[PDB]
RNA sequence: AAAA
């Protein structure tokens, strides 16, 4: 399949991090992902620590077809991948 | 299931992760969680070099229903998820 | 089987990582590899964010025999793993 | 069954990590164990760049009983973990 | 290596 991971401010800024296939779709390859958008300074997503995210990660688990998985930045935390 | 890794100091300062299923449960997965917490800065945490930890993680990896994983920190040590 | 990680400037510079076999070829992996080469600071290399390495590291997960995974530095870049 | 990373510097000073489980013994295992002895800073061994480190891995891998994985730390390196 |  494909799951593209969206980092996305209230803003309406996107970022799409190149997709990944459901067969290997977890929390580890998302921040996986985001840090290689990022670079070699470790990122800042305050969004990580709510239990929202482990829903919305369990929701795509449960899917079919190609999703896409959105990450809540701030506006200030966007610019990290920018 | 549900298991929630809980940093725990001394003074009985509780900070609860969001809960992860016993599917997803490892060393790997609980040091990732409590990065999540952390944030962009690399913890610190002493009680990950001694056995007890993985001791109390094969523990819970026996174990039915949902589980909460404790992880000691120092008071010090909590403060870096706080 | 064998995959060479080979690190790679536009130079023709080449840094090769010790093999790894097709059994634990992954992104993951290949991130761990490039890391150990590079120590204890965490490496930037733009063209992890672009979708080619995604499409080459699914081109050699689907092929036969010994391959060499090519990851595209900068002439600046590849000065990390020197 | 146990498998302990040992890191040793030619002094002849170990520094043993608490035991893992063969069934998780892995090249992200070993360095996700030294992290932990080492702590919220990233470590540097430059044994790991070798290939004598992989096939030291690929050699444990397939044995029986419990074994000790040694990870060769200059003089300098092992005191990041004492 | 906890996102390598
Ligand atoms: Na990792």
């Amino acid at each position: 399949d494909e799951i593209t991971v969206v980092l996305k401010s209230p803003n309406g800024k996107n970022i799409k991090c190149p997709p990944m296939p459901r067969k290997d779709f977890s929390r580890a390859e998302v921040l996986g992902y985001i840090g290689m958008c990022s670079g070699a300074q470790r990122f800042e997503i305050a969004s990580l620590k709510t239990p929202k995210f482990g829903e919305n990660l369990l929701k795509i688990i449960k899917s079919k077809g190609s999703q896409s998985f959105i990450v809540d930045c701030t506006d200030e935390e966007i610019d990290q991948f920018s």
